[PDB]
């Protein structure tokens, strides 16, 4: 098979950051990535603009420099590739990790392509592969999406967005610009505080001009092939509808985490894996986590700017157990 | 059922132009589009730049104005949508025509959503949905694509491009920029003349700096999941290969075209459908074609710049038959 | 000399707008523009982003279409030229009007290039060309600018911005992004309400992170070659300083407006010329005004969006007067 | 009155490269830049696109990374500012060096702000600040420019471009897209080979579609207030003309080079300073040159790509001379 000192699952920004810092401390690493590096950013909507300036998205002392104040999706793609190039990272792409088992102070990794054995393990699988379940009648119709890519094809289509965070407001602005008839249905009373303060004004101006319908305290009750039905303050309303974007968030793959022996916890920030806040070691010895996997659900506690510092934390602890 | 004077199958640029021009002659028309309007352009590679200046893509008295010299893919999308808004065109999107039958002096159109009855029929389906077949061992593996979209995921992958015209050279530049190891295998003796003269220098410079492998007189003989084997002057070579981009062109849906009763016609121009060069009417009375479909095989006869003129021709002939 | 029915001083969007609508009524016009068309937009800062969507900046039967939400400076430049091209407008560029006198029912216009005589006259000279006078010691130093263009050359220079409106806040973000040490000195107590609600948060963040110095209740008292001295509620502070941006607003050339015989007003809200409100005719018979020059009495501002509608009103009144 | 070990005159890319390389070897450096860093690039036409990929513009191990194939002008500005920050280079901006004289183990440098005294001097003044003399009647009219910035204000004006290299060809394209009536007058027989091969096809298409006038073997004889008169193989022609773009090249400031005591000496290829090819030291001990100024006699061209390597070679010779 293959024997590597350390393996990292996930080549997102926090996984990449983990490999660099371990390499800086002389630990030979291998990143195993289900897609290619930073698939998450690759799957952003085409025109997405980050909300961090780009120095705050940079990892391992390769500067992320762009003329705009905030960088776009494709600039991050070009940046993180250069990071891999510059740090000479060993990346196994298009190889999904399917099973991890610990065996006599060693890990046994089974992927869709090979079998590996390693001493240190780092799970940076993030949360984007598992979208929250909608739970209304019709939530499985193919007209329902949990991801937004481009708005052009929904030109002159009656579209509904369920949810109220940055994904919801981003998609509605883009869909309105492309000629969809957009209805946002949000179950809260007022705009979520996590919508970034320099975006909400562009969205709110359009709802005031009767160009987008914004409904608060709205819960969707039924989705058919050509209608959506929602209730507001008890009152049920039914509107014609061609497509539904369920922008209701994501969550980590807990099945995968449990099957390696990692515990769920429920504490200050919700259901999170068990880990040593000071070193990021989990209950399974020599198994670390990095990235938004450490936060759990609340997609506003850990992003790239804080998550990229895990790797350095992991490196100190991994180097320490080298007596 | 549904009764319309005129139906146009295809909401690409040529379909749209045909609708405008018929409407200008007092003909009530309906576009039935399997996707949404200008799906073709919607399915271009993401960062694609047109080779036409943008005055030459403009249709139906809506000026296409951009600050760049040649427009990018997303600008055309914004533009063609506005064309539909301005000209109040009826487009039934996400509705594939499945069957056309002639009965008395009326056509009966069966789609995935309804049945229509019309006097005049205009097939503007273009050729991008039907790719030329590779015809080598391994062409059905999932590592073989006939459409290029974005290059990032092929970062650090060993990629082979089959073909020689603008699709191959566009995709090679984009894949090289994204850090792939690109090998172009072209069955010709020299660069195809139809590659645009302001792109080619960017390709050859990278070729001359040994950044892309370019092979002439090369025919691919086998594709396995991790190799490609091709012949050059009889000599066989086998190189490791992760993905294959078969940029060998596209062709009209001749099955659908025959199933309505239209004759295929062996010309010394490239075997195309039967049509009156002066009116674009087929062998079936009141059934016209417009767009690149009238070119047949070669794709250097009809593009948007001239193909957008069929509409004006067809409208005259339909008006001659009156109503 | 030269004899034209109607003359328009000013080829900004509102001057151009007046010409199109008068021409639509079969009235011959000539635009005399001190620069070339839309010089004002041309003298915007290089990277300036309009605050309107681009349909609200469109004039005269030419759609303003862009893929972004709000268009950039050069997109409007490209656009307003096509408006002139499409409407075949006579424009005499690089010709400043210096002198207007009434004799009979006829005007005699004296420019730096010719002498003109016309029946209808429209003064659409806007306000961007005459900056408010600073009125501090040192305001004549060459280090004092009343216009912002690009920020690069102020890299690692100590810069002061006088003012607190959109010009001041835009210029500060640009200068900070380019590495200047920026101090904004504003004579008010809080952020001006006219700062766009989607821009302010980016500025506010930089102030809170000590990347820009923001001083309220700040009045500048002296500018020397290498210091700036200001008072904050009376206490004097003096800082090292390399350049000064007095973004303290603009005003129409009222000198020119009186020198033809038009009364100003100065009343409560502001200070504007006399005009009929229903025709936009001034106290001088057959003398109209258009554009932001008409702002001042009314408790509203005039941007391109509402100001461009003057032209239509003007055309009717000129159409009533026949001739 | 101020004392530094080494001084570099010129803060363009090759000067900056010199400072980094000297700093890597422990030499105290100071850049004196008449403008701010990379003023030459700052004075490019607003929309200039480099012809180098951006890897080749990188200096001192700060990677220049951009999503597009060739970088634009403002990206080069953003990058070179980040190099100065990243290495912490001392740059005294807006301080023109007027005089250098040799005295003892020291140079005495006179600028418009101070006097310096140093051991090592590196003159990296480039050529973009000194335009070749036009030397025809009218070359001093204000309608004659030796620098191109933006094309919009020349909308619908009669423009003449003198020259035949990329500056002329770039300017013609930018001036044609903005609606000028462009006549390029070149004293040569055919297109200059130095025009980049992916740009020439865009100009040629415009010449062939009679939208730009291109005249070969044309020499300009007179510039009047509103005409230009040129001879083509002796035949005289006179055309109406509003502005003149003398894109006839540039040259290093050779007086300044002589006034320090460095010998210039012309050949084939041109005139260059006298210097050792292995150390880049001039005839004056401890006075080096860097950048395109070293071009002239070598029959080789010096761009940012090759010119940026002087600094390292110069650092060796300076370090060899020890302390
Ligand atoms: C539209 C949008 C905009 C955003 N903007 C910002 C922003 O401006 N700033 C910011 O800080 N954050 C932003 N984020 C959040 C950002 O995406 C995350 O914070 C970041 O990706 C978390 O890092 P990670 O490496 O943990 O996640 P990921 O990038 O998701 O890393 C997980 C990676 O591991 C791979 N993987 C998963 N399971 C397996 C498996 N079993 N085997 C192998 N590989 C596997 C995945 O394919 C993926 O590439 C944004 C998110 C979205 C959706
Ligand atoms: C990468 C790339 C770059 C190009 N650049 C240029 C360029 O710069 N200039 C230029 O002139 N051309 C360019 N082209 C070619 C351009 O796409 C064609 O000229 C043009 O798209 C043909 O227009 P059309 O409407 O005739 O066919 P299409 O554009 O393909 O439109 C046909 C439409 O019919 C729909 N359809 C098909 N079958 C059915 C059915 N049964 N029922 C309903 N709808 C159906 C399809 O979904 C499609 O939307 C480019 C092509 C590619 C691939
Ligand atoms: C940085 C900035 C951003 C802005 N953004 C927006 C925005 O997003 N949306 C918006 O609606 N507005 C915006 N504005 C305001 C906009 O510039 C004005 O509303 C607009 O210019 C009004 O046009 P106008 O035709 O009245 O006059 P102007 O545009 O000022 O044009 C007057 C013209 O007449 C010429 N002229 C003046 N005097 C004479 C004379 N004596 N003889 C001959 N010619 C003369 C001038 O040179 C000029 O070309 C912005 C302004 C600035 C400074
Ligand atoms: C339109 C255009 C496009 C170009 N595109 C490219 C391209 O794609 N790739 C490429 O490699 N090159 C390109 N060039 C050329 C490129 O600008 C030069 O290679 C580059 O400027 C060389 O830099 P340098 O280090 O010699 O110093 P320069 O860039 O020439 O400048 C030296 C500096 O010295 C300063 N200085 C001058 N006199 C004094 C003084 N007395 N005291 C103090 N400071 C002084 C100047 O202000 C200037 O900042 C282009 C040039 C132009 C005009
Ligand atoms: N720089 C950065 O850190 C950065 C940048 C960009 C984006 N982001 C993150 O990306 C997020 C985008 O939103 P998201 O896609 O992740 O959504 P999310 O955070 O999961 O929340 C989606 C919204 O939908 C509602 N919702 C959830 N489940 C629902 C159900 N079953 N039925 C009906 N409504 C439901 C929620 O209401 P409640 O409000 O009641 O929970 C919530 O407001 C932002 O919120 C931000 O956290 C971060
Ligand atoms: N510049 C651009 O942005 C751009 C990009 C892509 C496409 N386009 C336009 O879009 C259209 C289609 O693009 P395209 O370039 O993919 O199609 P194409 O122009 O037909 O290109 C096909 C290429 O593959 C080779 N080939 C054809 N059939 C083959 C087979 N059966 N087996 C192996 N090799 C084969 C051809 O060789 P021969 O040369 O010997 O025929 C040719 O080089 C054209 O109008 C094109 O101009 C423009």
């Amino acid at each position: 098979m293959q024997k590597v000192e350390s393996i990292i699952i996930g080549g997102g920004p926090c996984g990449l950051s983990a490999a660099i810092e371990q390499k800086r401390k002389g630990i030979d690493t291998l990143i195993i990535e289900k897609g290619n590096v930073v698939e998450s950013i690759y799957n952003y909507p085409t025109h997405q603009t980050f909300f961090s300036s780009s120095d705050k998205l940079s990892i391992g002392d390769v500067p992320f420099i762009v003329e705009e104040s905030k960088p776009r999706r494709n600039q991050a793609l070009v940046y993180y590739r250069e990071v891999v190039k510059h740090h000479q990272l060993k990346v196994n792409a298009f190889e999904e990790v399917l099973t991890v088992k610990k065996m006599n102070n060693k890990f046994t990794i089974t992927t869709t392509k090979d079998v590996y054995e390693c001493r240190f393990l780092t799970i940076a699988t993030g949360y984007y592969g598992q979208h929250n379940t909608l739970e209304v009648e019709g939530a499985d119709l193919p007209k329902v999406f949990h991801y937004f890519k481009e708005a052009h094809p929904y030109f002159d289509q009656d579209v509904v967005i369920i949810g109220g965070k940055n994904s919801a407001i981003d998609a509605a602005l883009e869909l309105e610009k492309a000629g969809a008839n957009v209805t946002v249905l949000y179950r809260g009373g007022d705009y979520s505080p996590s919508i970034k303060p320099w975006i909400l004004p562009n969205f709110t101006a359009l709802v005031n001009h009767e160009k987008i319908d914004m409904e608060f305290n709205a819960n969707v009750t039924q989705i058919t092939e050509d209608t959506v039905t929602y209730e507001v303050n008890g009152e049920s309303k039914t509107i014609h509808n061609d497509y539904v974007f369920a922008m209701i968030g994501y969550h980590p793959d807990y099945e995968f985490l449990k099957s390696v022996g990692i515990q769920i916890n429920t504490n200050e920030f919700g259901t999170a894996p068990m880990y040593n806040k000071e070193t990021y070691e989990t209950n399974i010895e020599n198994c670390y986590i990095a990235g938004v996997i450490a936060a759990g659900n609340d997609a506003n506690t850990i992003f790239i700017e804080n998550g990229k510092f895990h790797g350095g934390i992991i490196a100190q602890s991994m180097l320490a157990k080298k007596q």
